[PDB]
């Protein structure tokens, strides 16, 4: 259901969102219900095909989990594709910690638990987020955690490796799946936990292609937390097991929900309400 | 050896090359020797790192084969990276057949033989071209075939899948190797032969992401030549064996140099001299 209609017939555009870090996203108010939503608008070339997204848009619609950002329908109108999603008034975690500074272990643990619940739901649906990081974890004014859109922000970028028509089936398959297994979101989550702990992912001051070269070496060591004494053993093990080099030995999302760090009691949105208070005042 | 010097100290820029299909490439005359060369200039962000290309520039330099376009040194100067290569006055095959129309089977066979000789050399060096197609096969005024630059035109685009710092080692390795084996250039060559035969690769009028979806299906059929009677059995088999779906059963570059199509006598640059004559006059 991609309503071929001007989205302004249903909603009123209020302001920009994200400051351009996710393209042109808008805070919009529903004329009817009065609710607030988010509208991500993506431009067309127009060499793009609206139907190649159908298999991806059905993915974002059939997601009945509270930790995934809700989807409310799409809109295509004058080479402009508007994705309507649940709004999260606190922005991303990256927006937050760039003001509040580093997060606490308890806050990280709650965010990790909520992200795992969304991942374990996503992987049970045999989907892969592909880009778990601070900027794709949204917070609402209730301090609740929402994974951002996935699979849609990938294809249509819209630029591959080679040239699609001359590619080989092995090259074609890898240009789509990307050598991905669901267990790479677990790695991404471990890097995100380090990101939420140290404001920056490991090797952030290193050129991107360089770090990828480093990760193919047979003696490559997965990253760690810089300050040992600052974090608990549970957090240090959570980083170790999420950052398992071999995907065969890497715990699944559900198995990680059994881990000490995220199954401990006392994890709730209040930890983020503290973080959103440290945002406005302190 | 990336001479940190204004390339105008050595050469004189004459005209643009390719019409923007390879970025800003220049026809340049050597002040000293008087020779003509090509200078591909790529802009810097400058978030790029010049040393990440070192492993790739050594690849383009240690290529002592006549079917690979020669390399003469690089130049970095004011956020501008100038790659100096052997000049090919007839442009690419895509530039040619977009004027001369389709190529003949003999012309395709000669171009395929020469490309295989370069590929078989490239693969013996354990390298992969990754993007074999009409636009990357250059012709000189002698009608000789030259494979264009490879591995350099890939990284620094300079945009990946996910975000490099949060990627997993499996994701990192695939974002670099691309699930590639040397035997995918053979597939690319078969598509190129169809391209040189029909002016367009198979499924050119189909959206790129769509054809990649089609190639992952278990019942996907590799493409063929449209006109059966127009081509010989050797050419039809050459398309079949180069377009082998499983890379395990796909012939290597050397094995393909044994094929009837490219080992037959009578293949020489005269076939392309005909094509370059059909270019200027007819
Ligand atoms: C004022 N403000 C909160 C923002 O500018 C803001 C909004 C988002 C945001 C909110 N909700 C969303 N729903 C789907 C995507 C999405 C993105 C992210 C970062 C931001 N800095
Ligand atoms: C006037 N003319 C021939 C061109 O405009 C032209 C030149 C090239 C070309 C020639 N030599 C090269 N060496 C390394 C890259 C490279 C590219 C390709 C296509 C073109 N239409």
């Amino acid at each position: 259901d991609i309503f071929n209609r001007d989205p302004r017939d249903h909603y009123d555009l209020l302001q920009r969102l994200g400051g351009g870090t996710y393209g042109e996203v808008f805070k919009a108010r529903d004329k009817v219900s009065g609710d607030l939503v988010a509208l991500k608008m993506v431009k067309m070339e127009p060499d793009d095909d609206v139907s190649t997204l159908q298999k991806e848009i059905l993915i974002l619609k059939t997601c009945r989990h509270a930790n995934i950002v809700a989807y409310h329908g799409s809109y295509l109108w004058l080479q402009k594709l508007w994705i309507c999603m649940e709004f999260c008034g606190a922005g991303s975690l990256q927006d937050i910690y760039q003001v509040t500074g580093s997060l606490s272990e308890l806050q990280i643990s709650y965010v990790c638990r909520e992200v795992l619940q969304g991942l374990a739901y996503l992987h049970s649906q045999k989907k892969i987020h592909r880009d778990i990081k601070g900027a794709n974890i949204l917070i609402n004014d209730a301090g609740e955690v929402r994974l951002a859109d996935f699979g849609i922000s990938a294809q249509i970028a819209r630029r591959l490796i080679g040239t699609p028509y001359w590619m080989a089936p092995e090259v074609a398959a890898v240009a789509l799946k990307g050598g991905y297994n669901e267990l790479c979101d677990i790695w991404s989550l471990g890097i995100t936990a380090i990101e939420l702990a140290e404001l920056q992912p490991p090797l952030f001051d290193v050129h991107p292609l360089r770090v990828l070269f480093l990760m193919t070496k047979s003696g490559y060591q997965p990253p760690r937390l810089k300050e040992k004494g600052k974090w608990s053993a549970a957090f240090h093990n959570f980083i170790k097991v999420t950052l398992t080099k071999s995907p065969k030995k890497r715990p699944s999302a559900t198995k990680m929900l059994s881990h000490q760090l995220v199954s401990q009691p006392g994890l709730n949105r209040g930890l983020i309400l503290d973080l959103l208070d440290k945002l406005k005042n302190g």
